[PDB]
């Protein structure tokens, strides 16, 4: 196990075949999730990118965060997927947390801090355990498929997630740098493999 | 009476059929009111929605707080109505406050602690006592008769209600947060009916 | 003398009956004067309306502060016209003070506690001290004659007159509510009588 | 109600005049609370002072939070107390938060965003709701006996307070500066008295 | 079963009543365990203390982890002991695993993720399924027997039990936060009794 | 000498008359100047008007800070000529420092504090000391010739002059307000004549 | 050595002669480096320049940093180029560090404490230490054919070189002004040569 | 004037008659001031020493900042004490700010960034506009008196002084070394005369 503190993935071209892989010994399917990330590109006004791509082998769309040109995060879960529409958009590091929940299929977004408003998605559906979670890319078969026109460049990190929806209070304790524990993915103690050109480099972001 | 202190509904759909109904203990009909609520939706670049509908047998919109497309508020008591315009819209939690005083028709209308200028409406009316006081949607019966496409979808809270105009002093301790106690409708002390898709959640706003 | 502090003279319908006027003690003419208030009023993209009116019976615009549409501020004295422009109008409780001295002409105004530039009127003149003092409406006889489209509506108040040009460190007292003492016209003992639909209420500016 | 946000209460000489006393207007007798407060002395070598007394007719320490020489924070509810002892100490500004809970007595102190154990106190008691609140000063009858011995020398702010136990994220959010509504008593809104030689300066810490 | 995800027990006053019983499934007798838990409290300077007791019938301390004042944990199985001594120690939540083997005797110390030196403790040695596992309090019958100077006081929780020696990567994992699932005693799915005192609160840890 | 600190004269009519004449004790003629004043006017938006007309007998534009509508400060030393362009300018009083140095020809222009880019100008010039230096209108022979349509109206104070270019520091502390002597025109202790419609009035600038 | 400590060099005319050499003490090819320096120029609306110029005899843009029109920086390294588009401008002094790695690529670009995205130039490539630093020309030969409409016309200065990537942290307390310690190319320790018209004044940038 | 910038006093020699005096262009007696110094000295173990000692003919110490062995800083104004003690100290360069006010006599002391708490000294005093600044030596008359044991032997520089009482946040300006610029005494743009063994070097310090 890696501590990343203070590192961030750099993917500096773009191309099919850089990413990273992050691996959970994750046994249980998931009944709810909370995923938070810092990320930087100057895509956002060219194209769309994959922010963070979660696979299983019935399904290559599990979890996706991804940006669309001109209309904002795409979120998704169970290839289902729903709509946080940006219209403003300015080059800046930004820190996002998004949480599902099956029971009431809510998904929570939060963008820098600022909730957006509470939507529905995939009510009593269950996230697959087995999957393949991947950096850079956009799964179209579990762990591959990559299209280049989908990969993330710029930079990545603090990419945490626990399996269960955070609250409110919690989520402003993590943008603020507060102490937390994350229970599926620990950007402090992350085991991952790097394929292609990425590079481990000192965050930009505070 | 349950607290929901730090709560907010949710109406994550839309739908029809998706509403809370709140019981007030409100015996003697109101020569003046004041209600006080949070909302958060997208939808105000969309299409008008149902804030808070107050209906009494006689007349289904004794008092109701509306959005109206490219307008703004909707602020009608009696069936009656005066607008507060508002051009451009951001997409944020908004505090509310409203004022209604017979003897005058004054309305104050406040959002996120600015006021609004008082305007006059429904002067030397009187507002029902039985009362079906519905959040969620619009209603055009007691109880009933909900439109979908003026349901709200998003969060609403903190809806306090008072039998007297609030000072803007006061007002001013509703938005900040300090002390106060609200004598027809207290979300700390609440008495409601929940039917279909609507849930309890940690409040989104501060 | 009534103690008018935190209250203020609301006139929520337009009409040409509605409006107070106010008893100055004054016996000299007028050399010199200043005159601060606030108002609030969402006209200022309608229409036109009068602030502040001040008629003498040779003289029915002996000084005439009024909201031009699509202009700014018409500032008169004698009958005679000067403009301060405002391109932009936003809705917000506006403080002026306008300050006319007979020695020099000079009239300053000053608008949220920034000054205009000084700019010359009726140099030489002097203004009546049997004066009628209104608020609400233009007066186009000494005590009469109103016109409904030129009346206010909204909220207006801490109306403050002196017989000398207040110094700028003195106005920016008045603009912060610092301790002033009018002599010609005192908020703090006002004399003043009502007709029609006007109320006193706890002013909204802060 | 006065926005002291950024400004600390300074009481720069030892005295038993200089106090400040906070208006709450608290309909319902106290279950629960938090008061968190952020402070800076010297004396803590030199004597015990009282950080924040509350007190009702019937009890003077009815609650008191006091540093005790040698030993360190001195908590009261009722006038029974428990001790947080705190074996060295630096010269710096302290944040705390303290909370306590009638239903299980259990008291949480918070200092610099670090919990101390939970300790029992008071189990099953009804803090008054008609209190004299003041800071500087520790009181011995409901407005009154200070003692000069136990007065604050040097700087207290932030004074924030609410009717329920604050959760652990809450408190790390107040610690970290994040966004929080205190619903008893809040520094964006405090309505004070100020007596004595006591001065609003800008806030020495962060 | 319960889900005690992020709440601890708290034992807010010393006594010989207030204690938690746990209820493993365990059938089969124990070769070897890992228990793992996060506990706090200030008692290590005043007296020791029984962090963890498990009972069966024939030997009371079947395994306990008990601190010891001035001289640090203490380790027993099967009646045996062995300590850890820790010369200084500092108030602040302290996670710990132990884990033994019986094909080595090999007892491994884990406090807040720093390995101890593996120590040799009860060789071939077999505990008991039919066992009784008790927080709170230390046990010298099957379910009682208490004695008020070992109770802890204080929080605990966090509290994992597997049947098999964790690898050290593991246990990083379980001291940073990473995903898990304990097979003898686990957090996330608990059956328990709580008798006298005993409160569900927040854990104060991260 | 007058001290006219805190003072400004007020150009409040467009005329071709209205001007005050300012006397340099000065008998060097001047490899280097700098010149600071702070003016307030409104016709920026409607035409050119000069700021500071310095002329000598051979030269009527021998130093000449102007506005030039759509364009900005026109400087010119020795009728030569170069442009500060201004693509928006507030109505806010202005305070600028022009700095001219022979040896290099450097200009130096600052407004309300930042400097514009240096430029080149008059390399190797000297400006000749028997000049008539005149405010509120721009000359063409030695003392006449003015302009209605070259007027200033508005405000015109704080005019100090240096025969040594301020380095940035200094400057900046004329801005603040620090300390400073003036060693060619001063206005602390300033020769002027008035001629014309011409007020001494209190400068309305801080 | 020259301590060029709060000075900068002047090229306030157009021309293809003005220019400063800056010669490294530099023996060993650079594996990495980073240059940032302090400039201010009106040009940047109007037409493309050259910021900072290093050439060697197989190479004149061995090190580019260029403004071009309409696009924003150029950072070319061996003759390669990538952009740093900038959408808009403002005429105010701009501070810049940019990174090179040879090991990874990675190109950094700050903007007065901003990061621009890391992007990927020359990887493997290595600049040779034979080198030509020129301020106030782009060279196309070893030292000379300046090309006019490339010249840099305003102020350059703090312009400091280190053989290595300077961390985020770093170039933070470079934009603050902390201590620092550029080993190849030393402000406060400059060895320069002059040619042409160049001056060096005080720095208008704090 | 000399901008003293990068360079400090050295008093290398324990003497009474190495000093160098200060002039204040001070027009006008203080109602308040800030005095930020750098020095450096070994003697803080050995005997007290005078850092800043202001002097007028009525007042030897009118403002004196001094260490007094084992104690800490004397700060006194009009001759009254007040003392910053402090126990440990360590042989580095050191940074102080002191600041006082007459209207409320608060005086605030910060070392290298840290505020000492705020004391109350001579409220309602006027400090005297003819004074002797010297450094090196404290005087006991107007211009002399000087004792060798209260020489400073070391390094004293950035003697920066103010008028007002900076904001704690200007102070860490003052700290960082952001833009400042003092309106009493300015170590950019120092009038001062050396007598003895005075040398000017170098700062040590960053
Ligand atoms: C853009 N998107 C997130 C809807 C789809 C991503 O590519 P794909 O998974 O549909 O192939
Ligand atoms: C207020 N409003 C007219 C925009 C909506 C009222 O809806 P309804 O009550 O007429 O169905
Ligand atoms: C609108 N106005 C103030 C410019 C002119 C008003 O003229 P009148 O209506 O008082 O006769
Ligand atoms: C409890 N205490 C003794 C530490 C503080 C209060 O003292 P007192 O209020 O009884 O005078
Ligand atoms: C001493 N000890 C606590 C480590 C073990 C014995 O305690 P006990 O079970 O005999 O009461
Ligand atoms: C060109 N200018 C408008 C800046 C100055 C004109 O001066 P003048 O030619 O009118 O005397
Ligand atoms: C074109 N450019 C801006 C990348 C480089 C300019 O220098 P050059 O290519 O003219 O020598
Ligand atoms: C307090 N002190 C010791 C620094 C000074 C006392 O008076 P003096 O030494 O300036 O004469
Ligand atoms: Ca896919
Ligand atoms: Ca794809
Ligand atoms: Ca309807
Ligand atoms: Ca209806
Ligand atoms: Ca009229
Ligand atoms: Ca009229
Ligand atoms: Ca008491
Ligand atoms: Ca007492
Ligand atoms: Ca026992
Ligand atoms: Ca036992
Ligand atoms: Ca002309
Ligand atoms: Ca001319
Ligand atoms: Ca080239
Ligand atoms: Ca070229
Ligand atoms: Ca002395
Ligand atoms: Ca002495």
């Amino acid at each position: 196990q890696t501590d990343m503190s203070r590192k961030a993935f750099v993917f500096p071209k773009e191309s099919d075949t850089s990413y990273v892989s992050l691996k959970a010994p994750l046994t249980k399917p998931l009944k709810a999730f909370t995923v938070c990330l810092h990320f930087y590109t100057e895509l956002s006004s060219t194209r769309g990118y994959s922010i963070f791509s979660y696979a299983t082998k019935r399904q290559d769309n599990e979890i996706l965060i991804f940006w669309s040109k001109d209309i904002g995060y795409s979120f998704t879960v169970g290839g289902s997927e729903i709509l946080f529409e940006v219209p403003e958009v300015t080059v800046a590091p930004v820190h996002i947390c998004t949480s599902w929940e099956s029971a009431s299929g809510i998904v929570e977004f939060w963008v820098d801090g600022k909730p957006r408003v509470r939507k529905s998605l995939k009510k009593g559906y269950t996230v697959g355990a087995e999957a393949s979670i991947i950096l850079g890319q956009e799964q179209d078969s579990f762990g591959g498929n990559f299209e280049g026109s989908q990969s993330l460049v710029g930079d990545i990190g603090n990419v945490n997630m626990w399996d269960f929806v955070l609250s409110p209070d919690e989520i402003n304790t993590i943008y603020l740098g507060g102490p937390f524990s994350p229970n599926v993915l620990n950007w402090r103690a992350l085991k991952y493999e790097v394929q292609g050109e990425v590079f481990t480099k000192p965050q930009l972001w505070p």
